């Protein structure tokens, strides 16, 4: 069927309106009651309108965004995409939990880049 | 039926292996061709063989591990767990990409601590 699909479509808009700086748009995937989890801090956010005006308030829109990939199946959604403030990017991972089409909970991850170490360069391929 | 509990069960396990230093048990879990992407360097590496390999070599066995959360549907598996060496902890992502009961895919993100900012304590909930 089309449940998936859906959902992806839902999710390109909600990245969309992110880059736009668009904040009714990004938060209109969310469950009302929608909580958002940073685990690198241990904090939680409760509620759709909590979640966008802390958002909007800071950091706000970001001046760079791009979305890497999009994974998913079912209810379970992960988003890699980068955002970027002042010349300096972050490396971020949205996981997101869906119920009746809607987020009920979203965590994310916000990572920096580092150097690919060259003990290991014989090894890896460089993908970007 | 059984297959995402089938994988979970090999999750656990794969998991238990990384923190007993058990680099063997710990890549049963892979496709002989499974790849592993470090996006935060743009880094890939090919094949279970290289992947056992570099891991064994450095960092090798974490000083600390623990499982944070497992969340899966069909194929789709992501793991959030903390490792640390020197007293210094990453929060760390694995997102795995399952085929026939195999890890074909695995992207791995490393993200530090930070601290709760002030601002928004008032509109937070510290769950650690
Ligand atoms: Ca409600
Ligand atoms: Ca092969």
């Amino acid at each position: 069927g089309m449940r998936e699909e859906k959902i992806r479509e839902a999710l390109n808009a909600h990245w969309q309106a992110s880059a736009a700086g668009d904040f009714d748009a990004e938060h209109d995937i969310y469950d009302d009651d929608a909580i958002c989890d940073y685990p690198q801090s241990g904090e939680r956010i409760l509620g759709r309108m909590n979640l966008q005006a802390l958002r909007s308030h800071h950091p706000g829109k970001p001046a760079g965004f791009e979305v890497r990939r999009i994974q998913g199946e079912g209810n379970l959604w992960i988003t890699e995409y980068s955002i970027s403030y002042n010349g300096r990017p972050a490396y971020t991972v949205s996981i997101m939990e869906f119920r009746n089409g809607k987020v009920v909970h979203e965590t994310q991850y916000f990572s920096d880049p580092f150097e690919a170490p060259g003990w290991r360069s014989q090894w890896v391929q460089q993908i970007g």
